[PDB]
């Protein structure tokens, strides 16, 4: 292998410069099938790789795992192999009342409630998506005919206290996160998520292009339709080549 | 009778305008408004000179901010309570990337917060990002004019000298965290220095207000009327 | 012609002047300048309006700063490049203590650093403290004019609204670290809010420049109730003893 | 089908297990569980693979965490909802001290918090300290196998590369505060770099849970099976 | 003549490498006069030092004074003269309801609510005790048979606002300490104290060994014989 | 008896509102005897208190000890007893070439390189001396005919690394204190010291009046009569 974790060489990619990065390894094969010549590359830990083809051009589908740490490994080791554009896809939980289940979220920038982003750029540096990547995801959202929301996403290093959950073992949430959800709602933040801040800060500070699209499956305020998000990310990839 | 503290304006003076073009210099306010229809001078208090014009029969306000985020925060807030929801920022900048030339136009996606006023609206971890539709109309307007357009991240400083790492000063001294900072921003892909975007974009993005940032390059620091003005007006037509 | 980028001033315009009286408003420069000998308009660029005058035979420059630290730091820096070593801040302010009345005078010893520009010259642990000789001259001058004077600390905020804990805004809300902040400032004996002193006093105290501040109270947000012009006469009188 | 969101486990699956051995890799859990009585696969979801085994007549769960604090915080929290109170960490590590060789054993008393997730449970002032009973058990288990043991502090980073001051990257750039950071940790007596302990030790010590870590040295950047035996032996004394 | 504050020389120690460190100068005499041939060394400000013998080996009892600043001087100047092991003895007030007056508290690590500890290592670095020092203090506590609690201690730079005391001249507490006591006890902190964070950060970042034991005098939540004998018994097994 | 640490009743002051605060407990007696009718009050730990009389008015002299933590106790507890004015007399070493041994330093404000000051006010709050106290110390310095310097002082929580001293056991200075002396020097900072930040912050934020005067005995860059005369002379004008 030419890289440490992914178990991949530069030859496997075959000139691929764009990668689609889901979170779950099980969804890697699924996305690859939408494109020409889908082939399994490697599988080590939370990193599953597949190659495909769009308009003759090779593309990578690779999993990140949960959190910025594992994501920082994946982006770096793909960048070592020639990947310059990264398209993030996931499923999230909205914190806004107007955002429904089945709706699509395209992230312009992330609230940096993580630790890994700080390893690439200081806190005052924006976790902003590449504009040409964001443009492609928005145009792809219109074509599929998705109910799309464009804005800011809060990226947390925890699923529980960082997203202000109290149904836990301790029932305790640290001071600075106590009452923070409502503050993000007041600031117009669409959703909680766990990888974007690291991903976006990594790319925006190292000359790489990044963009994120996610499908809403739950809403935390208001107490399976169609997977538009997957079709959007591959459509956007076509225009970014 | 003014309904706002600093601008010297009331709700009726805007004519139901919901979009503002915000240059830095009060002198430049007159010149932008006259490129549009029915240019009427509204008020001139301190660094806040306001004019009113028309785009395709729709009321548009042009108001200066002055230098820095403190006076910009005053203008944007008092325009926001006067009914303004969209703010398009026009200005001049000094690029730090060697491939950017004098006469090139820069569109800011997001700002590096090297200011203080942005913290008064959102914590540092919150992104100083521009509104997508504002940025898109701003990029599309740049193609029509045919200007050499650079799109990316801007470093927004609270000072002209040490925060931009200028050494030819009275002290010839820069505080330690700003030493070698320009180089660090250069490697991170930051294109330029200015002084107002971090405050503008943060206070708008955290308060449900649309914001866009455009600037024309007049100086390059690697080697130590105009397009941008035409671009901001064209973009303002496609926003409303 | 100009030796500096913003002010539009040469070193010849000052004629050897080493002291600057620095208001905020450009429209106050001419008025302060005419209280002294041979007043002349030097330059007017944006928020920076400068006038030269003579005080006891010695040249003095009056120059506006505009609102906020960023603009203040430009004027002070460029004046320091042009030879100015002593800076006297003049303005008008509100108050946050019930015992401070409209018409009183405030001499600032140090500022609470709620700006960002001060960080560009000194770390947060460094004090935003006025020059003793500048402060003393302003205190003596206030006594000579017969003004009711308060000496203490000013909160210097980068915003007019949320940093001064105002709720009548478009959002109607304040960030969590400014919630109840006015209450704890007035609990700490802070006199007032203002928007420039943290930058001025820090950038001077960390660069071998002398700085002082005096302000006229025109309103009190704690009070209700119903001529002075002391502040203007104080800054001029104090300047004579610092020359 | 499950009491928890991510692990795919119910409380009854653990059969009263209050102790958890937590490796990083879901491939390494089956092997650990088979070193004990009655090993049974419970669930495999994402980076979380869980096995139930028996030790001295008492049930024990072995569960992977994945890479990083975020995924570790999910596993530990959800295991604690299932009744786990003791968390023993096993892994393989590098070293930044020249006197520590390949094949040696490291026991972590506390971690340098170069992560983000630890701050979600306790502020930076709060120490990322291991439980005394867990650490004591691990040191005593290290003697019984005759291992070259080092006891001390570990640096725990949210990245594999810049946070561990690696320049062999795509950009070759390391941030200001991590430039020269490895030499700083070396002079302070820090043994090694790692990516999960700051999160693990902080959330446990601040929520009334017991935690300890043992690791095996497989490489040393300053130079040119004991660990698995220790963690199991130490789990016996913690019941 | 070799150190600036303590007024001691290498020869005054007589090859001693262990120091028992109380805060109060008056208790130094009692700790020293519990071992073989106690000799008074020097008294400068709050730095009263004595020399005694334990198992035929020279040992030092030296006062630190109140707080990290004065503690940092004493440790540093002791270290210059050849001291490598420091054992903190003192009296404390518990913040847990299950800890009684007369109980013994052993500190594994400290919450850093001080400034002096930052002068040696950044906040992310853990203020953790040396393991062998903690081991000996724990064993000594069982060897004397005292009600022992092992865990985390909050180390404040102030007696009043840092420990959330409102019965003061101002009658108010700064906003980040407002409600902080409830936070520390929810995170499992045993007690409030004023010296440990500095002591533990100093030693663990310099290659020095440090431990802490304290006897409970008061408990604010509810309605020296042991600790002194423990620190002496523990000092026996460290050389 | 009326207080915890100091051991003084309100009547032990006899209506005293001004306190002269040296660092050394052994200097309290020498300073008090320069005034009328000096009488010992209490000596507990590093807190030695005497009562003297100036112009018929009762004053109190009390030691602070080394550092902010011990100083924070004395100030607040004297404030409980009715003291509203604090004047610090001390000895110091300058970092500025033009300042000579024997010169007198009047501190306008302190650089907060401490921890205790944060317990009373956030970092952005200035550690500024009271103007009437500062003016009195300047006038008294003129009357004695002392070479006086008026400006900013750096108040460190440590004697060694915080003042950038490399002549130490480790020979190491933490990252952010590396090159700090040069930075303070270029910012017109006069000297290093250890108590002013805590003293001035807690007084200016709680309605107490504070000033500081110190005598230069050493200069790093290269008689004792004054300062002590100045602080007593200034105290008279503040009554």
């Amino acid at each position: 292998s030419d890289v440490f974790h992914l178990g991949l060489t530069k030859n496997d990619l075959q000139g691929a410069t764009l990668a689609i990065v889901p979170g779950d390894p099980q969804r890697v094969e699924k996305i690859a099938k939408l494109m020409d010549n889908p082939v399994h590359l490697a599988s080590h830990r939370e990193f599953t790789s597949w190659r495909a083809e769009l308009d003759g051009k090779a593309v990578i589908v690779c999993s990140t795992g949960i959190g910025g740490p594992s994501t920082s490994i994946a982006v770096e080791e793909l960048a070592q192999l020639g990947v310059r554009t990264f398209l993030r896809i996931g499923t999230t939980g909205a914190i806004q009342p107007h955002i429904n289940v089945g709706d699509v979220l395209v992230t312009t920038a992330a609230v940096r409630l993580d630790g890994a982003s700080l390893h690439f750029a200081p806190m005052e540096f924006p976790a902003v998506a590449d504009f040409s990547c964001t443009t492609a995801l928005v145009n792809a959202a219109k074509s599929v005919g998705a109910t799309t929301h464009i804005g800011i996403t809060a990226s947390s290093d925890t699923f529980y206290p960082g997203q202000e959950r109290y149904d836990t073992f301790s029932g305790r949430v640290v001071r600075h996160f106590k009452g923070s959800m409502e503050e993000w709602q007041s600031m117009g933040v669409m959703n909680y998520e766990m990888e974007s801040a690291t991903l976006l800060t990594m790319c925006a500070s190292q000359g790489l292009r990044a963009g994120m699209v996610a499908g809403v499956i739950v809403n935390r305020t208001q107490q399976a339709t169609e997977s538009h998000a997957v079709k959007i990310v591959v459509e956007a990839a076509r225009h970014l080549l």
